[PDB]
């Protein structure tokens, strides 16, 4: 049968959208039909966000992939808690207690403090906005505090030589353009840039004027599943899959895709429990409250966090939170030749060279 | 003739319900009075918020009176933006910029960067509450740099949660490793002394402590030297009972009835129940001249309607809006105008002190000039 499901997509998500295309082929099975129903919105915009979420839950979904930003990130657990319905999202991750939530993105807090603590830097810069939370600031002042470590902490989100960077990518060029322009000791500066995609495109075009650069991969392009993956991408018609054709994917992406393999995955599991799946009967108005218990939202949530796969994302497991558990972040540095793999940090190992 | 408002009030916002009921009596009058419509909800949960505002969209009000937090800032902004229908708080001040929104609550971020740098402090703890917001910590960090300050952030927020045991290690270090002695509380006004009664367990020649209270109501709970283990306090007050206004109004809510109106019968007034207050007389001057609308029937709403109904028309909630920003009057908190933002300007904040014989005022930071001016 088919199992209907929502998409919320940021207007100009062109390639994170061709990449859940792309999975829904890859992923299809002749035990059942994923059936998408797609809305592009402002992420931003919580009316919004709750419009396209009532619009789902009337269609009678079983679960919504999509995303959220900063705004809206309290619409979205709010309504997912209350209703039942599960979000699989490739946003920023949140530390809080959200049932419903499924995180696809690892959080990188932990790799990050291991880095700093690598390069054995005592002094530095944190310069951030607040775009994808505020947890990575409050992780580094405490370890600030507890390390001895004397952080400058300066919120470049609302502007009119050791360095991280946990901004916007816009932003991230704006200040290193500053510092090159200043025109002192420019190839003395150290980067780390706190971001997941460290060879995704756009920020390796920067001019860095020599510093040193580091920073965070989740996509490993060294992996059987990716090179598979890209040497299919790569040659996709660009007409028919926007942002595809490309030698990289985006992390958000890459994601994407994973996150379809996980929905399907997950349904694939309940039909084993013969949990039924098939189609909601009567959902009453979004915004009743008190709000009817659907009782098959629990166990989709619980499924859904149960998942184990491997993707581009690398192994995909998730703790009782949603959150990525188990996974493996792979931190680089530009070299003189181009980026390289310098180490990786998991959970229970922190950092390791080579 | 009279026109309907919402109040969306939280749980344990008590005294800020009677304050409101209180301005309501008050500032009525046999030509005008506000009929408002009140509902009760969980702040910090974004679905409930969102039910609640929609259901007086639905039942047609001129504007809704309430609260927000942390978590359901968003959706009142977004919401109150896309339907455009004015909504007026006493909650925290929004960083950025939001048509639809009163803010009856001043900034007290400059206040307290200009208090720290008139103490001349150059090295300090930070003891935040995460779940109030960090926005204020933001604002002590990004300055940290420029004035050449050695701030150490803590999150007392985790105080009792499952960081407890990280937080007291924290407080632990700074206290007795690093014997910081300068500390400012940035927390909800009624957790001040539970806080400080762990810094004081924790800490040593805690006589010679000197806390910053970052919040806008110093005098809103006991404050006594004893209960701070001799320290000298520091903090800020926007309602001024040496104020006439504010003697008089104290004068009549000291014999109010505590059964009948909770919080009353009390020589002090809670900040935000006074902003509450405030906001009462604020909407009266606003709407008291706004068009006489033929006399409706006013009926229960639906949250559904948010999806159901379409915006009010721009034209039409924007001459609202802009009658409570054009609102100039003098309350509870001082001086009260709005800019085009909904921003309260030209406020003063008192500075406070706790002395010998109890909490003086030693000077005041205006919103115009943004310094502390000392008073004799
Ligand atoms: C949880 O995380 C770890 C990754 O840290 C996964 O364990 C690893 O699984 C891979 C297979 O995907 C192992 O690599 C293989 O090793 C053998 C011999 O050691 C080699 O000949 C193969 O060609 C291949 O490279 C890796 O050794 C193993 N690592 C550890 C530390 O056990 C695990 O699968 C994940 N589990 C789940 C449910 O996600
Ligand atoms: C010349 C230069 O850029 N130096 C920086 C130094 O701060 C840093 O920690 C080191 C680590 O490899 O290289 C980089
Ligand atoms: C009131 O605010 C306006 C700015 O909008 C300013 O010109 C004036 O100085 C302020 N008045 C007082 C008394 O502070």
């Amino acid at each position: 049968n088919s199992i209907q499901i929502g998409g919320l997509f940021p207007r100009g998500a062109d390639q994170e959208y061709s990449a859940f295309r792309v999975g829904m082929v890859q992923f299809s099975t002749s035990e059942f039909r994923l059936t998408p129903h797609i809305d592009n919105l402002e992420v931003a915009n919580s009316f919004a966000v709750t419009n396209a979420f009532c619009s789902q839950f009337s269609r009678g979904v079983y679960a919504i992939f999509g995303f959220y930003d900063k705004k809206s990130v309290n619409t979205i657990t709010s309504f997912c808690g209350t209703l039942h319905v599960s979000f699989i999202t490739p946003s920023f991750p949140t530390d809080g207690t959200h049932p419903f939530v499924i995180q696809m993105r690892p959080d990188l807090k932990g790799a990050l403090l291991s880095l700093i603590e690598y390069y054995q830097w005592d002094k530095f810069a944190y310069l951030y906005d607040s775009d994808r939370g505020l947890s990575t600031l409050q992780a580094v002042l405490d370890s600030a505090a507890e390390k001895k470590w004397q952080v400058t902490a300066i919120n470049v989100g609302n502007i009119n030589r050791r360095v991280i960077l946990d901004c916007e990518r816009d932003k991230v060029n704006d200040i290193v353009d500053q510092v090159i322009t200043i025109g002192k000791h420019v190839k003395g500066y150290h980067y780390i840039i706190a971001n997941l995609g460290f060879t995704d495109g756009d920020l390796l075009k920067i001019q860095f004027g020599g510093a040193n650069v580091s920073g965070f991969q989740i996509v490993d392009y060294d992996d059987s599943l990716v090179s598979k993956f890209i040497e299919r991408w790569s040659t996709l018609e660009e007409k028919e899959y926007p942002g595809a054709h490309t030698a990289t994917i985006k992390y958000t992406s890459a994601l994407t895709y994973d996150a379809v393999q996980v929905m399907t995955e997950a349904f694939r599991n309940l039909r084993k429990q013969r949990i039924e799946i098939s189609r909601r009967g009567n959902a009453g108005d979004c915004l009743a409250n008190p709000a009817v218990p659907w009782g098959q939202g629990v166990e989709i949530e619980r499924a859904l966090k149960q998942v184990q796969v491997e993707g581009l994302s690398g192994n995909i497991k998730f703790d009782q939170n949603g959150k990525r558990i188990n996974y493996t972040i792979n931190i680089m540095e530009l070299k003189t030749n181009g980026p390289r793999k310098i180490g990786y940090w998991s959970e229970v190992d922190k950092m390791v060279v080579t």
